[PDB]
């Protein structure tokens, strides 16, 4: 019966190692399984890595070049605003001058018509003058 | 008894083909454990660099859409401009005109004046010969 003892040890060492390896094979397969669909998306999210960096120093490229084009425009805004106020301040010139020479139309208008008069009292200032 | 003995050696026998495949289990564990680790270790520097690298892409890509309607609207100031210099200059072109008309007729009125003056001139030198005739 100390006979008995040995092999009921025994077989319940082996209930134990079946139990343990049963168990490790539970997390074998479940690290598996894990560890694998990790590597699926390690591949991915290289290429697509690869690709966001292109990407991504491509449109550096591309906001460069436009950010250039918006100044250039910008300087013509700059350009034609000026052009656009002197067109307007050379026809405001021209308009005062128009009424500036209307005025002086005027002016001499005015001016001729009393050196009309005027010798027209000299002419009859000349006639009571003469010696009949 | 050599009964007991023989089930007793039976039995150990299944202990030790357990243990041993128990060991090779666990030297196949500690390897797949490595590349495991490795592999998360790897998958999350590359997860936070996409992560970066899509933010400023997409970023990017707002400051295209963004730039591009802007100088659409720069060039239309550059069309408002454009057309109150042609509107200022043809206004201005008509005005020339008129400021050249106004100019002759000043000069022709400084003409008639100046004439008018030698007309009386001569027509008071004619009345005294008629006078003294």
């Amino acid at each position: 019966s100390a006979d008995k003892s040995l092999q009921e040890s025994l077989q319940k060492t082996i209930y134990k190692l079946e139990e343990q390896l049963h168990n490790e094979m539970q997390l074998k397969d479940e690290m598996e399984q894990k560890c694998r669909t990790s590597n699926i998306k390690l591949d991915k999210i290289m290429k697509e890595l690869d690709e966001e960096g292109n990407q991504r120093r491509n449109l550096e490229s591309t906001v460069s070049q436009i950010e250039k084009e918006k100044m250039l425009l910008q300087h013509r805004i700059n350009e034609y605003q000026r052009k656009a106020e002197q067109e307007n301040e050379k026809r405001r010139n021209v308009e005062n001058e128009v009424s500036t020479l209307k005025d002086q139309l005027e002016d001499l208008k005015k001016v001729s018509q009393n050196s009309q008069l005027a010798n027209e009292k000299l002419s009859q200032l000349q006639k009571q003058l003469e010696e009949a």
